[PDB]
């Protein structure tokens, strides 16, 4: 859609040297943190631009874009390049190929890629191989945040409490992600960079193969099982197999509890919806969460 704002934003790209077609200026998606607007630039090239939409975002922004700079080299699928990146604006030229799946702003999913695709299978374990060799040091001198194997453990056993003081807990689902909590067959025991927030809305895809990842300002050191999650939950067990033969064959080291590990962090995303409620405040937010925490 046509930003109402499109009369400030086309004098904003242009005072940073981008010339925009302002019909081509449409608002993509409205996250907590960026509005994204795609634009095509007279000279034909397009591009996505990244708003903050408030101040307290800029130093996270600022560390995102130390991450993408140090990262690119290391990987075999396009990550964004911040051309522009200032405290008004980020912009970066548009990354070939389809996202997987685009969740409406009304929340309905529309997918492109489905998770039963072999292809898709190694081409994730591939990237996430390449992503989780990257060099921990070199990553965290770029501001991100650092967890060891203990602290990934303990903050998970401490979100679990901040949660359940402030939320009634239902008791069947506490007793499954204590049991979790307690299983160190489930744990890794290394940490490496990754994504966070990796499922196919931030992979684009051509023939079913990753193409770019997009959005990485979750990026930290920490569980390895994050970055595989969301395949983990939604392929067919044999397809995640695939995935997982990818990922060793790039190097990655899986451990015979990282299957179920995904699927009961999965089941504890009740946690994040908790967590989020508390840092929002907002009404809908801790009736959405209590819901969660509690299920019929
Ligand atoms: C660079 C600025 C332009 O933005 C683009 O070019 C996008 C990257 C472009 O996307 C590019 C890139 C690519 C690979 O799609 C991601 C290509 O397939 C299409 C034709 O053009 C979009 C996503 C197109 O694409 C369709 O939007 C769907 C959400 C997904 C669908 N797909 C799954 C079949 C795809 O066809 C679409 C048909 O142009 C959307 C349509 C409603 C018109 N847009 C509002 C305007 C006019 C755009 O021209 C633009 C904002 O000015
Ligand atoms: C459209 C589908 C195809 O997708 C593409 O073409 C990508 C956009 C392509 O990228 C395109 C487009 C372009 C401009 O790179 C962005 C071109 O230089 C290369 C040769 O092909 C990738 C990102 C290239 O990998 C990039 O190679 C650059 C030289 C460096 C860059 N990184 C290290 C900074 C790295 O991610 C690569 C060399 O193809 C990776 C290689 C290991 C795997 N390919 C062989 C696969 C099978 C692809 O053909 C594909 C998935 O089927
Ligand atoms: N095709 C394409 N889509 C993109 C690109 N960058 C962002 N998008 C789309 O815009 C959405 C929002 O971008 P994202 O970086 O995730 O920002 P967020 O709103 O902060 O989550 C993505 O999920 C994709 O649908 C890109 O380079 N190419
Ligand atoms: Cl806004
Ligand atoms: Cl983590
Ligand atoms: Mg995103």
């Amino acid at each position: 859609g046509m930003p109402e704002d499109l009369d400030a934003l086309l004098d904003l790209a242009a005072r940073h040297g981008l010339d925009l077609d302002g019909g081509t200026l449409r608002t993509e998606e409205i996250g907590l943190d960026f509005r994204v607007a795609f634009a095509r630039a007279h000279d034909g090239g397009d591009w996505v631009l990244r708003l903050p939409r408030r101040p307290d975002v800029l130093e996270r922004a600022a560390v995102e874009g130390r991450l993408l700079a140090m990262l690119a080299p290391h990987l075999d699928v396009a990550v964004p390049d911040w051309r522009i990146s200032t405290s008004e604006l980020i912009a970066y030229p548009l990354l070939p190929g389809s996202p997987g799946l685009t969740v409406a702003a009304d929340g309905e999913v529309s997918w492109h890629v489905d998770m039963a695709s072999t292809v898709y299978a190694r081409s994730l374990g591939s990237v996430v191989a390449q992503l989780h060799a990257v060099d921990a040091e070199a990553a965290a001198a770029t501001g991100i945040e650092v967890r060891s194997p203990a602290q990934v453990r303990g903050a998970w056993r401490q979100d679990l409490a901040r949660v359940g003081a402030e939320f009634e807990i239902a008791p069947a689902l506490r007793e499954r992600w204590e049991a979790w909590l307690a299983d160190d067959g489930c744990w890794p025991g290394h940490s490496v960079l990754t994504h966070g927030e990796l499922y196919p809305a931030h992979t684009l895809v051509e023939d079913e193969r990753i193409t770019a990842v997009l959005d990485w300002t979750t990026a930290a050191v920490g569980d390895p099982a994050k970055d595989l999650m969301f395949h983990q939950v939604s392929a067919p067990s044999a397809i995640f197999e695939v995935a997982l033969q990818a990922y060793a064959e790039g190097g990655g080291r899986p451990w015979p509890g990282l299957a179920r590990h995904c699927t009961e962090m999965f089941s504890a995303a009740p946690l994040g919806y908790g967590l989020y409620a508390l840092a929002t405040g907002e009404a809908a937010h801790r009736e959405a969460a209590a819901a969660a925490l509690n299920p019929p």
